[PDB]
């Protein structure tokens, strides 16, 4: 894992990539958006939890340290996915092939048009910056790691340790990236931030998203401890 | 501004330091904790004003994104001002000189205690990295020009792209002063993104902290977009 090359850390993360899922709702039938939205994200973060063991230094670590990393990133996770299927649509938000959303769509749930329009304007943020794939799949494996390893015994201190060493790695990674593409030393380093930079919004998006679910107040909505725990292990 | 050097940004940047203020209460008097950190954060703002009026390319802005960008980022702001003085103090938030905080104290406001410990773990972070002054001035400029930048006409278009730009100028600069105290291109990289990571951080915590005020539902908690609008104005 830390053995790794660039080449080989782009080719282990391109290769974990999940699929795209498809909304369920019988397309003969007339056009509850919400309901929709909720089954998706719960099969998507089944495929997450495959996804994420495949990381590179992620099995690595205890079972209760993968458990709380996803438990801070699965809905940054969901949300860099989603705004990077959305990119090549402008103004509209690719939750699924079958179900492509704009923002007055949004508007049918109090709350919503406002995450809506922040996940739009990232998506614009990443089609001006021309991410690549290859960096995308970098970004969305520094979330996994980076997002709860501020929040977390002997044991957590080698850990932290390992998940900044893998993240080094990400960290070198990208810039090779930056650097077969032919940017210069200076490009490479203010790209870099500017994708970083991004992270923090995703971060605030999420934050924002979260509110709105706990505000839900239903036990079949946030995935808790122990499912993720179970899925998990 | 954008013909600045990076030693001219750095030295602008320390020149516009805001002081470091003490509590308001009579020390003679038997130990609200609540009220003195209002009333701190209170007095603060406004040399966070004057501070933000000093940052290269901030006042190049209009009126309304500088609002904007202030409104986004000013309990992120403070958050890493304390966490920086509190860095020298193990296991202690240096709210002000007079005002040395525990977790214990912060138990004494529920919820409070969790937001202490994130700040906690963020300035044992900046310790660990042997964070600098001139790296920590840099960070704080990044995070007022980046937090309400996603959020916002031709005019719109031309201010987002210059405060790209001003990012990329602190981002040149961090860099130079990484090479400066002879970091090999490896290690400048790797610190570049562990800084601009712990970031994502400091806007989870702020989500927080805004959740914990807004949940006070008091006039007087929170500064309106009018009372940023009439300092600034
Ligand atoms: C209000 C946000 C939490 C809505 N998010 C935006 C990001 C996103 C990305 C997806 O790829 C799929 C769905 C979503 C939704 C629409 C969403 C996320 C989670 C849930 C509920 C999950 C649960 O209750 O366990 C509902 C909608
Ligand atoms: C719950 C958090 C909002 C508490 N924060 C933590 C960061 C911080 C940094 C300071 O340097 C000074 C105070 C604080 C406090 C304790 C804080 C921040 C804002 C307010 C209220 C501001 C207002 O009501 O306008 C109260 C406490």
């Amino acid at each position: 894992a830390l053995s790794l090359t660039a080449d080989q850390m782009v080719s282990a993360l391109l290769d974990a990539e999940p699929p795209i899922l498809y909304s369920e709702y019988d397309p003969t039938r007339p056009f509850s958006m919400m309901g929709l939205l909720t089954n998706l994200a719960d099969r998507e973060l089944v495929h997450m939890i495959n996804w994420a063991k495949r990381v590179p230094g992620f099995v690595d670590l205890t079972l209760h340290d993968q458990v709380h990393l996803l438990e801070s990133a699965w809905l940054e996770i969901l949300m860099i996915g989603l705004v990077w299927r959305s990119m090549e649509h402008p103004g509209k938000l690719l939750f699924a092939p079958n179900l492509l959303l704009d923002r007055n769509q949004g508007k049918s749930v109090e709350g919503m048009v406002e995450i809506f329009d922040m996940l739009l304007a990232t998506s614009s943020r990443f089609r001006m910056m021309n991410l690549q794939g290859e960096e995308f799949v970098c970004l969305k494996s520094i979330i996994l790691l980076n997002s709860g390893v501020y929040t977390f015994t002997l044991k957590s201190l080698e850990e932290k340790d390992h998940i900044h060493r893998v993240l080094d790695k990400i960290t070198d990674t990208l810039i090779h990236l930056m650097a077969k593409a032919g940017l210069t030393l200076q490009q490479q380093h203010q790209r870099l931030a500017q994708l970083l930079l991004i992270l923090s919004h995703i971060r605030h998006m999420s934050n924002k998203g979260m509110e709105h679910l706990y505000s839900m107040k239903c036990k079949n909505v946030v995935p808790s401890y122990d499912l993720l725990l179970e899925m998990l292990d």
